[PDB]
């Protein structure tokens, strides 16, 4: 039972070599909660992993099973990518979101990650007199900062939670303003704070990114998931909001990962305005060998990176995209399960003590969905993760997402099971009594 | 069919109108191109010989566990950090048992295919010691899109042909790259594409002990995995082996791509087989751009994990099982694949019956192997001058120029397209090619 001894928690840390729970690896936090649950015969209530909890959509799998059938394993997909995945992408793009992006611009990648490690390859060298590459608009997803890392380019980054709404103008505009940047990344919804980008942000970023000639990668990795709004109905409003409304500066990321449950499979695309894609940069030409940047991108780095994607989980998106565009699959259906989840989660933590540090987007209190964010009195959230564990929870806080928020920590809504959610109310009611 | 040689007018015209000034360095798109519109606007199909893509179906055993895996749930999952622990774990084994080296499934990370192997190879031991110059010592004629990989990367290279180098001229040769102290890595394939040259015993020793001399890391492309007809590599477990230069040297990194030998290019799916002293070596100079000393956990816990995320879950299931097929001795990679070989004895006749010769001709003494590829030469004509000769005659193959080559008059046939009832087409062909002279 609980609170678990403080002495075992101590050990099972050393063994990992943890100094500071707030900072631990995912892999390492997660050995410690299974390496507790086996000592302890506990089950913890695990809400760390920011996966899909729900299957992976049957039209997706079986189109992968009947394309191996028919041959697609031994055949190199096309060097532009699976010629039905770039139109139904291409078809997505207008239906989903009302942005006309041409299939020629629709590039399939290894999941947004390599979406995004291209994305920052490319655009980060159109401008070889701008000393940084990357504005980030975190919190964010600490991988894209490696991503940056790894390829030698200077980035910087803000914590959003005092600069939304019409504050957003000059502090983007602080850093664009020195004329260094090549490009700017935010996530919407946001990973981790679920935060959605209002339509007056887009306007700001969308018109800042024109005036000063920066591009602007849009990760829409939980597309449509934005449950206060229904932008499931294809060819009709409401869209999925994006900053192709404001700029014609853009590449939309596309993952299948949250929205289709297809993590496993790696795939994404990436929609790239077509504008952009025939955009003539002599600054590529050196390290790519080409001077429109969509061909930079697609026919020379992504090439080179690993000669396309898979390509039966090519056919598996295509088939996933198709049915959403002819209306014959509706994506948000589903993944509407997180939300329903995080009304009722949410509910247990603010009953317990705790609040929603990133609790609004404009005037309208945050969605219901995928993660949410929360606090407890205030306390640094290396004290608050060490009192999630000694009480059978796990979570992360936000100390590698850029937040400044140094008391939140990242609830996700997706592995936990209903079954479990006694549990979680109870722990978090115990954790309030101890205080 | 319209009848050849094709009219030089229709040939010029079409080129014009891809903008291609010399056919012997277009780059294969538009050959490739250049050819249908061809094919197209006279009514024949040309002998197309220039795609060094599989001609076999993929094997069942890969298909069906990517099937069943499916099934199961694997789409929604995301593959473990470290890859699938099964592929690891095959990957050892294969390394064993055919390989004859031991590399534990620690050091075995899968990738999306050999080209992000090569990609991340680069990437990692190009940077292993920040004051040399140099990354990569090509040993051409090899694969020229590892050079664009190098290029991307910012990382200067170097390269040579090894047609004057074979044997023991190997050494002086290498050691006069490797000793200015500027390099940290080298690459070839074996068996090499374009030449199907295979390394012989001797220049590996050479090759690995220079590596160990130097501490240079050596990348082994075995992207055409056991393929040398002439010896048979395919038992688990007993001699002969796949010959490697791990067994040279500590400094390797051994790619082992799915697409050629397993049929399964589709699948974007690899293993890089890291030689596990190498893959626990700590270099001070790679923590800044990846966060990690030790070499492997540079490549695969940071570098891999930023590059993808992995490789396709299914995809990693689909290798593992041929791989553990291969290994307990139920399925036999070397019966499939050894049709490649039919073919190029057949292939190679036609061309030396019809005044060809073969350039890349030997490994020591021994005559090239007949396998996926070979090269050809026409009277030391210019290889761009034979490419024309050969789009006339309804021919199409690519030249070396793009390889590393400075054989100017090869040419590489690939015979793993080229479907059987063609062969009576290409003779005729060749033929006629012949007879204009
Ligand atoms: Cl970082
Ligand atoms: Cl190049
Ligand atoms: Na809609
Ligand atoms: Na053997």
């Amino acid at each position: 039972n609980f609170p678990i001894d403080e002495k075992l928690i101590r050990e099972k840390q050393n063994e990992l070599h943890i100094k500071d729970l707030g900072m631990a690896s995912i892999r390492d936090l997660v050995a410690l909660v299974t390496n507790l649950e086996k000592a302890t015969g506990t089950k913890f209530c695990r809400m760390e992993m920011g996966v899909p909890g729900l299957p992976a959509p049957q039209i997706g799998i079986e189109t992968e099973i009947q394309k191996l059938r028919e041959g697609v394993a031994s055949i190199y997909p096309n060097l532009d990518g699976l010629p039905e995945l770039k139109q139904e992408a291409s078809r997505f793009a207008k239906l989903f979101v009302n942005i006309d992006i041409p299939a020629r611009a629709c590039v399939p990648t290894v999941g947004s990650m390599q979406g995004c490690f291209v994305s920052f390859l490319v655009a980060n060298r159109t401008h070889k007199n701008r000393e940084y590459g990357t504005l980030f608009i975190d919190p964010g997803f600490n991988l894209n900062k490696l991503q940056c890392r790894i390829l030698g380019q200077k980035f910087e980054s803000f914590d959003l939670f005092e600069y939304r709404g019409e504050k957003l103008r000059e502090k983007l505009e602080s850093y664009l303003q020195t004329g260094q940047f090549c490009s700017i990344i935010y996530s919407n919804p946001n990973n981790p704070t679920w935060q959605c980008m209002t339509d007056e942000e887009l306007r700001i970023i969308g018109e800042l990114a024109t005036k000063h000639d920066v591009i602007v990668i849009e990760d829409l990795a939980y597309f449509g998931m934005d449950f206060r709004k229904d932008y499931s109905h294809p060819g009709e409003p409401l869209y999925q909001p994006s900053v192709a409304n404001y700029t014609d500066n853009y590449i939309l990321a596309l993952s299948s990962s949250k929205a289709f449950s297809y993590a496993g499979q790696r795939i994404g695309v990436l929609m790239i305005s077509g504008k952009l894609y025939e955009r003539e940069y002599p600054d590529l030409e050196e390290s790519f060998g080409r001077l429109r940047f969509g061909e930079a991108l697609s026919s020379s780095a992504l090439y080179a990176l690993s000669s396309g994607a898979t390509h039966s989980a090519q056919w598996g998106m295509a088939a996933m995209l198709k049915a959403c565009n002819d209306g014959e699959y509706n994506f948000r259906d589903s993944v509407i399960e997180y939300g329903r989840k995080a009304r009722i989660m949410k509910k247990m933590f603010l009953d317990n003590g705790f609040n929603i540090v990133y609790d609004k987007d404009g005037n309208e209190p945050l969605a219901d969905g995928f993660y949410f964010t929360v606090g407890y009195k205030g306390m640094d959230s290396s004290k608050l993760i060490e009192k999630f564990v000694r009480y059978g929870m796990c979570a992360i806080t936000l100390k590698t997402t850029g937040s400044k928020r140094n008391e939140a920590m990242r609830i996700c809504t997706s592995l936990l099971p209903e079954s479990q959610f006694p549990d979680l109310e109870k722990r978090l009611q115990m954790l309030n009594a101890e205080g």
